[PDB]
């Protein structure tokens, strides 16, 4: 609490190896993302100054728009990396190029937990799905537990 | 690319006057560099036979001990550097004596420019942060745009 702490055990996290783009394809039900349904995916590019940059791209149903955003990945540990422009999320697992589960908290609320399980395609094939669910499994939650999220009006975009 | 190339826009390096202790106090996060945290510092020396010699100290966190590299400085160019027993790295600004901003690439990766913030203290005064930053600036970097290091388990060497 008074800090957003969250399992994980995973480790040799490398932000650089995380370019590219990720759809979300679950989540954690809440209400701050509670519109974004149709098209949601961050996507890290990597500038020649270093800096990693990310962009978030959410296409909201209540303005029949995108909402855009960009931050950068200042930091960023073993299995965590920081938002700017002040947010730190867990990297609960992920093999680079297939499936991706991060995890941070909401506001001030550090006592709502929120998952984001992330791929490069737009959809998981039963191959993936099992690990994925043998990722979350240690911390009690499974693919069927949360609210899946389509990537369709991506394209509009 | 296919060689490391780094803007800078510094003049009259003198390798001689880098002679010393310098704290790495920021640092562009990256993989290779991502466990060193509680104290990590470069010592340069200056040997009677005219030799630059340089010690690279940083403390692990996975081996809790510290990983101790030498290297001679064999070359030196305007704004230029190089390490031996090689890697090439660009002096992008200093004051030889209170801030340091160093930068190459890693690995055969020459598409990710690192830069190193550096200190012969172990901390900024507003001051001097203000100097760094105004240096950054030209290349788009800032110095809450990269990772900071603390030091302290350096006694403990």
């Amino acid at each position: 609490d008074d800090s957003c702490q969250i399992g994980t055990s995973f480790t040799g996290l490398d932000m650089t190896k995380y370019v590219g783009t990720w759809y979300e394809l679950f989540r954690t039900p809440n209400s701050d993302e509670e519109d974004f349904t149709n098209c949601e995916y961050d996507k890290y590019t990597l500038d020649e100054n270093g800096v990693i940059q990310v962009t978030s791209v959410a296409y909201t149903n209540s303005i029949r728009g995108f909402i855009t955003s960009t931050g950068t990945v200042p930091s960023w540990t073993e299995d965590t990396f920081d938002i700017a422009y002040s947010s730190t999320y867990f990297m609960v697992g992920t093999d680079y190029q297939t499936y991706s589960i991060v995890a941070g908290c909401l506001d001030n609320d550090y006592s709502r937990h929120l998952y984001w399980i992330a791929s490069h395609e737009t959809s998981f094939d039963d191959a993936t799905k099992a690990k994925v669910n043998e990722v979350l499994a240690p911390y009690n939650l499974s693919l069927d537990d949360m609210e899946p999220v389509d990537q369709s009006y991506c394209v509009q975009y």
